[PDB]
């Protein structure tokens, strides 16, 4: 009995009529005394309806130009559906019922199926665009990931960026291609049977391009600011609607298969019934198999068993990993040792922190809650990720850190792509890419010379205006097929085959799985029905035979795959060994 808020008859924006009847234009505002819209360059006045609500219909089609005028102040539709001239410009009326899918036989993708894939639109391919993004998927089922998880494409200032200054939501920002352009990318990765998930921000608006202030100062809160500016309040319906309608124009009108939803912990909301609920309220209403993940630090399972997301984004397999490898300290990795023991651990318990002490300084405070009620899918796992490689000084990728070697890269991903947790890739990962994944912008004016000199101040680092630090961050597709590049992307392809076609690694279920280690040697063990397995990863500085292994069982004896292609069961530094 819940009923979806949102009725295509009063929806805000721009929305086509039936029967060629032309666009129905609708705004709420809460303080302007006049409104009009401005269509193809001419003023109409609106009609009000009450509870600030305006509007009016018009004979003109989708590809219409226009913007709303507030007390006489040309602005920029919020709920615009693309924006060919950028964040301040005029909005364009799309028609989502006009493209011609194919993907009818197409039907979703479980989370216990997918081995995301993170792709960035504007650095994925020379062009920076959906089109050539398309063109790569054959590339991607082939190598054998399930499911593209999409950087922001919300409307942001400039020529390029991460997509996190996001200001329009519901507008495909338009250097990566027009809206039926990313139809077209969507209903391509279906046809070759990949899902396709989009990352969006509920927790702010970019600092450039986000007018909704200007309609009704009430969409946000000075009780508590983001990154950017005034908090989004949730305790307002419309703040509410502007999201919840945004996630299910991607679901619905772009057939995307599911939402990553930014930093969770940031959308605040003391509602009865909190927004991540109504959210997945809301999406499930659309009688889909859409998913919801969270990006989300708390190490909180009520996210997925009260507000019912689908899975968390678990960054405490990834820090123990990289602490693992580097010994790094700073900032969050501090609060991790690394090594076998401390890996067996983290595995054992799907997130290290539980309530236990965070002593992280600056940071220090109880972190943390029991897992015990997540199943192995419910935890997103990686080794790379945007954030884990931009956040760094230089964007280094993990094999590029300092006292990283290629084997225990390649050991990392044996781990990764062997664990019952659901894993994700960063673009490039799989062959070692050479290209760093650097923080850029391309803010105007004051504002861009403010991110160059914050950027510089919080750490040469590389300057996220400079058209060089973009570029220097696309990936370089010939570089794969040969050297080690070429290694690297063969055993990822033999681990995502193993992945998909042991009978053993089909397990989801925490209870067959099993950690321990013997020295700097980690083991996890998988026991099913239809057998056992042994990932064997050495993160020693020495030579390990699998036969001198301590283990509380006996090592199965069938060397399945090994991370340097050797014959026997031993174990360079760094390596890893499959054994069933
Ligand atoms: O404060 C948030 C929640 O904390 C508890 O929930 C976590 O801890 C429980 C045991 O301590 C687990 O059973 C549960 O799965 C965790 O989410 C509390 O039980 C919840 O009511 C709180 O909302
Ligand atoms: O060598 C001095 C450091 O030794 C430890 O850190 C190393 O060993 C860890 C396993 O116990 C690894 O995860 C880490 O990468 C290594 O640097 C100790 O934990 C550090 O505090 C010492 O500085
Ligand atoms: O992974 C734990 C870390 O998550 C980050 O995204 C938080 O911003 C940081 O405060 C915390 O140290
Ligand atoms: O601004 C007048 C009213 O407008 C809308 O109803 C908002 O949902 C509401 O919270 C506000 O009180
Ligand atoms: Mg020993």
């Amino acid at each position: 009995s819940f009923q979806t808020q949102h009725d295509p008859r009063t929806r805000l924006g721009a929305t086509p009529l039936p029967g060629g009847a032309g666009t129905r234009f609708r705004l709420w505002t809460s303080t302007a005394r006049t409104v009009a819209v401005r269509v193809n360059g001419t003023e109409h006045v609106m009609t009000s309806l009450g509870g600030g609500i305006y509007e009016l219909e018009l004979p003109v089609g989708p590809g219409a130009r226009y913007l709303f005028v507030l007390d006489g102040v040309p602005t920029p539709d919020p709920y615009a559906r693309f924006l060919p001239d950028g964040v301040h410009g005029e909005a364009e009326v799309v028609d989502f019922g006009t493209f011609d899918w194919t993907d009818a036989d197409w039907h979703g993708i479980k989370l216990a199926d997918c081995v995301f894939y993170e792709v960035h639109v504007g650095t994925f391919t020379p062009e920076g665009t959906y089109r050539a993004a398309a063109e790569k998927l054959p590339y991607l089922k082939e190598l054998g990931v399930t499911a593209i998880q999409v950087m922001p494409l919300a409307a942001f200032d400039g020529q390029r960026g991460w997509g996190y200054d996001g200001a329009a939501f519901y507008a495909p920002y338009a250097p990566y291609g027009r809206p039926e352009d990313l139809m077209a990318l969507v209903d391509a990765a279906h046809r070759l049977g990949l899902g396709v998930f989009l990352d969006v921000v509920y927790n702010h608006f970019g600092p450039s391009g986000n007018y909704l202030s200007s309609y009704a100062p009430s969409y946000f809160t000075d009780r508590f600011s983001s990154a950017w500016g005034m908090g989004l309040d949730y305790a307002e319906p419309h703040m509410r609607r502007y999201v919840t309608g945004n996630a299910r124009m991607w679901l619905r009108d772009y057939h995307f298969d599911g939402l990553r939803l930014d930093a969770t912990p940031y959308m605040t909301d003391d509602s009865e019934t909190h927004i991540l609920t109504e959210l997945a309220q809301e999406i499930h209403e659309l009688g889909g198999t859409h998913l919801l993940l969270a990006e989300d630090h708390r190490n909180l399972p009520d996210l997925v068993t009260v507000n019912h997301l689908d899975g968390i984004w678990t960054d405490d397999f990834h820090h123990e990993t990289r602490v693992t490898l580097t010994g790094e300290q700073e900032g969050y990795y501090a609060g991790y040792r690394g090594g076998a023991e401390a890996l067996a651990y983290t595995i054992r318990r799907g997130w290290r922190y539980e309530g236990q002490f965070w002593a992280v300084k600056g940071e220090e405070h109880e972190r943390g809650h029991p897992s015990d009620a997540l199943e192995a899918p419910n935890f997103v796992y990686c080794i790379q990720n945007h954030d884990q490689i931009g956040n760094r000084p230089l964007g280094e990728r993990l094999h590029q850190s300092d006292g990283v070697t290629l084997h225990e890269y390649r050991g990392a991903a044996a781990l990764l792509l062997t664990l019952p947790m659901t894993p994700l890739l960063f673009q490039g990962q799989e062959w070692a890419a050479s290209t760093p994944f650097q923080f850029f912008s391309d803010h105007a004016g004051e504002l861009g010379q403010a991110v160059s000199e914050g950027r510089k101040k919080e750490f040469d680092v590389p300057d996220p205006q400079a058209e060089q630090t973009f570029l220097n961050s696309k990936l370089n597709w010939a570089e794969r097929e040969g050297g080690e590049h070429a290694r690297t992307l063969r055993l990822y392809r033999d681990l995502l085959r193993l992945r998909r076609e042991d009978p053993v690694l089909h397990n989801r279920q925490r209870e067959n799985l099993t950690t321990g280690h013997d020295g700097d040697v980690l083991w996890v063990r998988t026991v099913t029905g239809a057998g056992e397995r042994v990932l064997l990863w050495n993160l020693g500085q020495d030579t390990r035979a699998v036969a001198e292994v301590k283990l509380p069982f006996t090592v199965p004896r069938r060397l399945l795959l090994h991370t340097e292609g050797r014959e026997d069961l031993t174990l360079g530094a760094g390596e890893a060994v499959l054994v069933g």
